[PDB]
């Protein structure tokens, strides 16, 4: 069910070394700066991005960056990353790319200021991929009467290594796919397993190297030593990306720096602590059920310590949300292993069914345990829309509904301004 | 507690530019070639090994490599590296280095080609280090009335990483220390935790880089990607070692060797199956108490699947023995958590007592739980013994003892060619 | 008058990943090693290569490199290169390139040992380009009745510079209209100013880039310590390259380089040393009058006191032969600036008339000098045939004239053996 | 006779990583920023440099950037290169390195903004090394009443290469023994032969590798691609250095920047124009006799077509300054080689008589030939005094005399401004 070559989504700007593939994230710890990153296949071009706020229209130009890469009988075109700083909050900015030949133009919005009760509404995304399913999940988003204003992008990104020799164009057309979002508004990266593509076979075995050229993520803003472990700041939320596939056992640099990180948020500051991951700690599908018991024994316990709100993740084609639960009690001969209501506890939600190449996971542990709150084989997208210090909304949209039909519907109230129970 | 400098086991080789720090290990899968490392201080020197047997005297030479790396403000000398590949089995050798200026000679024998009922005696240390407890673990071992002829090293080298900016120097103080010993039989190695050396303080980043530069190997033999973990065949035994602190999530590198090794193990050809890791999957000391069970839950049941006889580790400073248990059947909500005899199930050993900085973990779990066979806190070294394809005697001599005085001794049933009950 | 695209011979060998732009060199300083070379267009493939002598059909095989490169919106294939060594002298072999898609066969013949006597015929091939008289020149050669048996090559490969953006592609024509002679009979390479392609406004920067991805010469079986000087001994002749174009000062590498060379030369061992370099030191035509002057006054001498036999350039498009001239007097204020017949000195000839893109150099110094023993604008190649350590005899063949007629015809005296007045 | 190591001379500021071996160059192509650059030896500390005019005391701060290399068994301590940027003209600056442990702070003055009558002094040395006698010409430099405000380098800086395995160490003791100067002054660097340092013997083959850690010049600034050849205008000149040693052929890097080069130079804006190499052109001493053929025969009708006014270089041993003179007419069979009076031909001097190990090169040619106005072999160094756009005076003070005695002397007519005979 991959969209075929010739899809009318795949097609390429037209111009001579026209910027295609454009796409946008944070690009510091705050709020105030953007990492531009775009294609061009025609020959290497400018790095540099010219940009202007609505109200003071007055032109900038930013500097960037340009690599490339070979995978196996494969060559990228130019990548270009270019971070814009200093950015004013919440204005809109006009920015173009592709200044030598032929220019394109875009527009971004920056955040308002951090602050405990300022409003946000990010969308749900997980497990994306290029099948038609995944243009349907794409246009509900855009069309969601809820605006979404960031995507939490949970792994996954274009299953091009199911391709032979992971036949990377199938990136390149992702990326001119989904363009009509990332352009816009930043979608926060996260490394699936989809993404590691380790091919000994062909020699490729640096773990994440496509994905590592053309994704790139702020993560010396917090002080992480990679890519794949990194942490952003956004209006009231404090966001904590972490990876499944890398190490985390204990002195390694992801436990070393998570550890640290959780230390430094500020509730105060920013209410809202929301992680993202790939592979699930809770998880009732039987597909890759219980993978995700070693990062669950390793950083459950300090996710309840700090009082994360919520956790999404995806790697399960499927939507699932469970009810406040820990499960942290266990010493090997006590006896205690059994997931336990606990107020401190997040709430772990599953979105990985935003449509890979057209399959949804279906089985399921039978019957429901008492952890799942509520599970449903359907491809979809979500939001989380954020209200004050204390109110926060969540929504699941299924493909089959119209656009706005919340097939599933919660409000979140803030384990640490508001710590009641929500779990219904 | 840890030796002085001046210390007459850290003195250097005398000579201009003599080979110090020799250290030597298996260079194939099965046993007939070898590295060779050495570090010359003055200037970087050949790279050339001379060697012969006792009965063809015929003198050949192989040609290696220099390197050198810089930690802080710290500067290696040149490291070499030489593989003498393609020896006869169950052969005395004989190997000069530093061929330029001034000469060393050494000597090793090739094990016996591999089979079934071949004989082997391999000694165990762990958490070694250099405090002068250190010292006595390594002569009681070199004194051991059973000769070890291999020692398979379970982690933490040297301890290096406690001093300030991990003063590498400790680095060549442990490998001038060790040499008596490996210089001579090859030592089988695996990485710990203070061969990590994440200091993003002084700007070391790369996990296990002094390590790396120093001890090198075979790890193509095996088709692994990374020296953290391999695998070896020699004598009866295959050995496989494995990295507590590099990552083992589902489709990861070092998950996805092991499941392809696991399939490669012939038992009608190397009976006996161990297994190596530094932090203990099975452990009931108070110290990382539960540290292990990440990788436990990913690995135990490939490891009661193939029946592994036993599997060795450190990184708690004392000595425990367990039962063949395994617990292998929770699924969350069934309550079925709690480790149960099963003879399909390899035994936990673990001896990280060799000396460290000179300190026990002597602070147990009371009461000594039941898949526990036998704990103490002592400082001591192990020796495993095959005799047949059905016997293996395994004994912990204790270094308060005489050096042949066996304070725990056990006979280990080959869990394929003999079955019956060990567990004891 | 470049020959187009779809030029007959430019066609590529069919067949998946089929071997194409096959080349040959020697490999080692005396005879017996060769360097094959080719590229591989659809995927990577195997770098190994399988020969056997005619006589002992035993199938043997090498295992070399692969390497790739990016010019500017340009990536090259998959560019291979294996050193077959321990050949034996004078012997047909075969090798086989391609083994695990499409396999091609060809076949070379180690020359003689090294001798006093030893004849070896030389053809002179200089600015060869790809236009239509190129083609016919090469086959000129190919017909030459004395059958040439290794090509000196004089520089200036393929003129792909000329095209914009240096269109690397050239440089694949180049090697495929080209492999009908170099596939089986070595060319020894010399570096001229077409290969130099310094294209700053391209950000291509490094001199000589696509030259030596291409390119390679055994240079350090002499100790060079770069590829663009070296030297190599072949049957009777001891043949020295050099590089107009990289540095000769005073202490320069290359300069230091070719004072140890010359003293290594044996006439007793090879009676003729000829030397090769791009831009002429002796040329009276218009074009490029004068540019080999600093070169001359850096080595002229050198020449003179070796006794070196000829001096084989190219750069001027157009035929000159030379007296045995010297001009090594001058010392600024004396006077004695004027070429003088010299019988140590060695006769310089200049054959770059291969053919380019089609042009001749025809406007020439009025009238003759002296130093000038002959010259003529016409495209053709060269032969250079060794009888005895006394006799070699040099012919030029008109392109317009046929396979057999010698426009211009000479025998040479060995300037050790026998330094009679040829100058006739 | 070079100073011994615990001279006074060469003692290191006291101070825990303590910023040591201090020096700067212009940092662009006009007078506007500075190049600060040192070396910390107990860690690598800071690249931070602080920085204020005395005017506008506000404290702005740079970040540069730190290296190190190894040479043979020697490895340097962290070298730091950091560019101060767009300063203010004609104003004092302090400034301040090694801000985290032990600071130094030092000041400069920026240059006058470059102009048609602005004057200048600039100091003349040449081969300085690290004799007494080094030692000497350094102070009567430092004491010439006419202030000298910049040095023009004319190479061979430390002759480390002398000591075996070129001892590295001459160079932190050179680079101590000279900041009494440069520390405040720009030096204006030029590559001489002792700066190759081509050693294969000790697998050193990469030219100009220490020279090239320890002392940067804005290269790109004048659009070079490489460090050994680039230009700057200060004040009322504009100043072309080259590199004896780097390659000139037709079409080379070197050769094509100097053509573009030259037709960049406005004499309506730096009236002044001077060149800097190592080898001289013209040189009468028997060392090094016609050495400068080459590049002479490459370059000088440039310099007579483009007018330049002066040309300095070293190498020699001793002192030489020349009269107007060309030798541009040669064409080999015409008999006209002898260098004629000529104008537009700039005047040819030679300083590389500051010192070296100590040695004078005193053996003359028999008689001074006519080109050669004046020449003395003593140690000294010499002043370049500019005055308005028609007036220069130079002066040569010798070691022997005081401090004020101008042992030559000689005044300068603007080639462009003012060609009338200066020449006696
Ligand atoms: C390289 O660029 C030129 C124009 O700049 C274009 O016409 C040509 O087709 C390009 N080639 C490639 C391989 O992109
Ligand atoms: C691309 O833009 C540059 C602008 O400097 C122009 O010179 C060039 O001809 C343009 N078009 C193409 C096809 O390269
Ligand atoms: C994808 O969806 C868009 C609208 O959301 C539509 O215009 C387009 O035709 C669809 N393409 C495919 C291949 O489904
Ligand atoms: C690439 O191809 C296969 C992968 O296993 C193997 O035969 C070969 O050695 C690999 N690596 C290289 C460098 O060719
Ligand atoms: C939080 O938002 C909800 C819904 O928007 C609202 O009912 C509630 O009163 C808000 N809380 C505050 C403190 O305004
Ligand atoms: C370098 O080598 C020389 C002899 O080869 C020795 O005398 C000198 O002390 C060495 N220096 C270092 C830093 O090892
Ligand atoms: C080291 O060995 C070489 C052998 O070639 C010798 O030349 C040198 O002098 C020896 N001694 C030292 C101190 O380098
Ligand atoms: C270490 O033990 C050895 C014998 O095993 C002994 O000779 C040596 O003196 C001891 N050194 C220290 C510092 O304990
Ligand atoms: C090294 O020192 C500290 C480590 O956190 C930091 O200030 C500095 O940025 C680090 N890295 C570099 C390249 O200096
Ligand atoms: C195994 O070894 C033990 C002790 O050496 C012995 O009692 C037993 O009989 C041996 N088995 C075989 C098959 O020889
Ligand atoms: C890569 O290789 C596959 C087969 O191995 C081939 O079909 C495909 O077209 C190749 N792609 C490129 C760009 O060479
Ligand atoms: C190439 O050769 C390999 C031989 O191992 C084969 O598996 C493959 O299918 C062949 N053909 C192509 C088009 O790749
Ligand atoms: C090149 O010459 C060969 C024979 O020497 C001939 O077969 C071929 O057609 C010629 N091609 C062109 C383009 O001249
Ligand atoms: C490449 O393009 C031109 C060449 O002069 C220039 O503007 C640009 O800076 C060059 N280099 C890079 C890295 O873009
Ligand atoms: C050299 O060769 C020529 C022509 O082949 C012949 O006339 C002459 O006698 C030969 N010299 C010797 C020594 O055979
Ligand atoms: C490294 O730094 C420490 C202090 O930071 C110093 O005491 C030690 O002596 C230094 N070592 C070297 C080799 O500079
Ligand atoms: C060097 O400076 C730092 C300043 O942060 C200080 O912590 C350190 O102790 C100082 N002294 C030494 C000897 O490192
Ligand atoms: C170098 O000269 C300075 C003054 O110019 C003097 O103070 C110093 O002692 C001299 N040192 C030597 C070694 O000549
Ligand atoms: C370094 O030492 C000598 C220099 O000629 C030589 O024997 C050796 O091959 C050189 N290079 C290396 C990499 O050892
Ligand atoms: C040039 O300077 C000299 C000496 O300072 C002076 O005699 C002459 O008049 C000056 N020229 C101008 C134009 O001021
Ligand atoms: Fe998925
Ligand atoms: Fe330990
Ligand atoms: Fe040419
Ligand atoms: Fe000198
Ligand atoms: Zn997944
Ligand atoms: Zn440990
Ligand atoms: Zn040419
Ligand atoms: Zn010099």
């Amino acid at each position: 069910r991959d969209m075929p070559l010739d899809s009318d989504v795949f097609r390429v700007p037209p111009g001579y070394n026209a910027p295609q593939q454009v796409h946008i994230t944070q690009g510091d710890l705050v709020g105030r700066a953007m990492i531009i990153s775009w294609v061009t296949m025609d020959e290497p071009g400018s790095s540099a991005v010219r940009y202007w706020s609505e109200k003071n229209g007055r032109k900038r130009i930013a500097k960037g960056k340009m690599s490339t890469y070979r995978f196996f009988n494969y060559s990228s075109g130019f990548i270009h990353h270019t971070t814009i700083r200093k950015l004013k909050y919440n204005t809109k900015y006009y920015y173009e790319v592709g200044l030598r030949n032929t220019t394109r133009r875009f527009s971004f919005i920056t955040p308002p200021q951090t602050g405990l009760d300022v409003p946000y509404t990010f969308g749900l995304i997980g497990d994306l991929g290029q099948s038609f399913d995944s243009n349907t999940t794409l246009s509900h988003y855009e069309l969601s009467p809820k605006k979404g204003q960031t995507v939490l992008f949970v792994g996954d990104l274009s299953y091009a290594d199911r391709y032979p020799n992971h036949d990377n164009v199938r990136w390149d057309t992702w990326g001119r796919f989904t363009e009509r979002s990332v352009a816009y508004q930043p979608w926060i990266w996260t490394a699936g397993n989809h993404e590691i593509e380790f091919a000994p076979e062909i020699n490729e075995t640096e773990p994440f190297k496509p994905f590592s050229y053309r994704y790139h993520v702020p993560y010396e803003a917090s002080q992480s030593t990679s890519p794949f472990w990194y942490s952003i700041k956004r209006a009231s939320a404090h966001i904590i990306v972490l990876s499944s596939y890398s190490a985390y056992g204990r002195g390694t640099p992801q436990y070393t720096w998570l550890k640290k990180e959780l230390r430094k948020v500020k509730r105060s500051e920013t209410p809202w602590l929301i992680v993202l991951m790939h592979s699930p700690l809770y998880n009732s599908y039987n597909h890759h059920f219980m993978e995700g018991e070693a990062m669950r024994t390793k950083f459950e316990a300090w996710f309840v310590k700090y009082k994360v709100d919520v956790v999404f993740a995806g790697h399960v084609h499927a939507y699932e949300r469970s009810e406040r639960v820990s499960n942290i009690a266990y010493k090997i001969t006590d006896g205690l292993c059994t997931p336990v209501k606990d107020q401190s506890a997040p709430v772990y939600i599953t979105i990985g069914d935003a449509g890979n190449y057209g399959v949804i996971d279906s089985n399921m542990i039978q019957p429901q345990p008492e952890y799942s709150a509520f599970r449903e084989a359907s491809f979809g997208h979500g939001m989380f829309d954020i209200k004050n210090r204390t109110h926060a909304h969540f929504s699941w949209n299924r493909n089959q509904d119209g656009v706005a039909v919340e097939a599933d519907s919660v409000w979140f109230f803030n384990r640490h301004w508001y710590p009641v129970d929500d779990s219904t």
